[PDB]
């Protein structure tokens, strides 16, 4: 009798779950039909509108969250909160790349660094909102440039007392208002996910290695870390951020699923806005546990000496940090890990075909790390938030 109350309460949660079930069924059913590449794009259009909607809100979401969030905290507490984040991010990505290396043993590069330094320091803030540098400015928002600028701006506003308050208040209203619009987007999400995944399925031992490896990291490593740190049941936490994971599986972008990761953690998991505004936008771009595991697996897979296996763990953690929270950013950053060891970069072409499905899974682990990461930081920074009340 207690399942009718579950269906009433979890209406939206189960709808997107059904959207995956119906989407996989529809996609395989429509796959024998030849269609056209143009026709596939037409078919997947309801999934495209969901991407346009989510993408729309990331700019006001990142900028307003970091400016308010860092102004909300004292600069020394921001460093303490920050040290908790960076220490967590680096350990979890090192834990994943080591796990990744173990599983496989059982079964223009300078320009890349310069371009990244260039994006950390945008020469124009208006363009940074829709363009990124690529050696000379390719289309596509500079999330890293804005993340960095907002952090320095947020610290500055906190440091300027009351004169600062007006702009903190301005940006707080702008965050709550964009968060009110993601409530709307969420109802379209089941229709979008169905079409976004059905189109992608309308198109070996390696693919299984990552899939199993991400289950060990995602469902065993990360939860036991959260339990060991907070002493709270981690699988109930994962149930709250479920809509955010199912959307990561659909979009394959951790920057596009950030507004929904915000709605879940803030509400469903009841995490502090002060720390979600701090953790989640930074975690979206730099904390990529699932990508790190995939970088290591693929670098060793194409090879199919220990001091150069040491360079793989260093460059796979390096690529993990660099790679944008945008779909297919994984194999584009494989150039850094393939070059460092000495393997030919042209081998990336062998992976490309199956990569799409692995991307959806590694995005879920990249989001899951930020979700559990915020829960861990919130708990550790208990006193800092206690003081600001
Ligand atoms: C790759 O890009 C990043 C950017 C940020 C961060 C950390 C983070 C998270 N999560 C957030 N929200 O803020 C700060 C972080 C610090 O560790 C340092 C922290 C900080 C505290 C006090 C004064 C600062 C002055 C300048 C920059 C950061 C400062 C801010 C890590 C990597
Ligand atoms: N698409 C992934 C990044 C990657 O492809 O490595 C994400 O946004 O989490
Ligand atoms: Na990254």
């Amino acid at each position: 009798e207690d399942v009718k109350s579950f269906l009433r309460r979890n209406a939206l949660l189960l709808l997107t779950v059904l959207a995956v079930i119906l989407g996989v069924v529809l996609g395989f059913l429509l796959r024998p039909y030849p269609l056209s590449p143009r026709e596939v794009k037409y078919f997947a259009f309801p999934g495209e509108l969901l991407m346009r909607m989510l993408k729309m809100l990331i700019l006001p979401l990142i900028v307003s969250s970091l400016i308010t969030g860092l102004a909300s905290l004292d600069a020394k507490a921001s460093g303490r909160l920050g040290m908790r984040a960076v220490v967590y991010y680096m350990s979890t990505t090192i834990i994943a790349v080591v796990l990744g290396i173990i599983l496989v043993l059982i079964i223009e590069v300078l320009d890349c660094f310069l371009d990244l330094a260039r994006n950390i320091f945008p020469s124009n803030l208006v363009s940074a909102a829709f363009r990124s540098y690529s050696t000379q400015e390719v289309e596509g928002m500079n999330i890293l440039g804005l993340v960095v600028f907002s952090i320095v701006f947020g610290i500055a506003l906190g440091k300027m007392g009351e004169q600062g308050q007006l702009l903190v208040d301005f940006f707080n209203s702008l965050n709550e208002a964009t968060m009110k619009l993601v409530a709307i987007i969420m109802w379209y999400a089941p229709l979008g996910i169905l079409f976004l995944i059905a189109g992608k399925i309308v198109e070996g031992m390696y693919m299984v290695t990552v899939i199993v490896g991400l289950v060990i990291h995602g469902l065993i490593v990360l939860p036991l870390i959260y339990f060991l740190i907070t002493r709270k049941n981690p699988f109930v936490f994962i149930a709250g951020i479920l809509q955010a994971l199912i959307t990561a599986l659909g979009t394959s972008s951790s920057s596009a699923t950030l507004p929904i990761t915000f709605k879940c953690l803030e509400e469903n998991n009841g995490v502090d806005k002060r720390i979600t505004r701090f953790v989640l936008p930074v975690g979206a771009t730099i904390n990529m546990d699932g990508t790190a595991l995939y970088e290591a697996v693929a670098a060793i897979f194409i090879a199919q000496d220990f001091g150069q296996i040491i360079t793989i763990s260093i460059t796979a953690t390096a690529a993990s940090i660099g790679a944008a929270g945008i779909p297919q950013a994984g194999l584009v950053t494989m150039v850094i890990v393939l070059t460092a060891v000495g393997l030919p970069t042209d081998d990336i072409t062998l992976i490309i075909a199956v990569d799409w499905l692995l991307d959806r899974f590694r995005t879920m682990v990249n989001v899951l790390g930020d979700a559990l990461g915020a829960g861990i930081v919130e708990h550790l920074s208990r006193k800092e938030l206690e003081k600001q009340d």
